[PDB]
């Protein structure tokens, strides 16, 4: 084993399940567009989770337009060893009625 890992998981990764040791950390990286007024809204174990890093970021390419899409990094440090479910959502604040144009699931077993 190595002294800790860091797994990257993506809108690729939706439905998995990771195992990750106490000293891993989870990098959930995803594509976002913030000029549209939508953003990636995490739900996970506040017991379980510590939030060590929320990033938005303009990504370079493809120019294409130079500055779009961004990139919404979070980075999440196992307080407590147990079993999670995270679940992200691409949403409006504001918005009413309406459910996230898209659905992020993941499970992760930290042992
Ligand atoms: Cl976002």
């Amino acid at each position: 084993g190595p002294h800790m890992a860091i797994h990257i998981l993506t809108e690729k990764e939706d439905h998995a399940t990771l195992h990750i040791s106490f000293n891993d950390l989870i990098k959930i990286q995803l594509r976002t567009n913030p000029s549209t007024g939508y953003a990636w809204n995490i739900e996970y174990p506040t017991d379980t989770f510590s939030l060590s890093q929320d990033t938005i970021k303009a990504e370079p390419h493809p120019s294409g337009m130079v500055g779009f899409p961004s990139i919404r990094e979070i980075q999440l440090k196992p307080l407590k060893v147990g079993t999670t479910t995270i679940k992200l959502g691409y949403s409006r604040p504001w918005e009413k009625g309406k459910e996230p144009l898209r659905s992020l699931t993941y499970s992760v077993v930290i042992r």
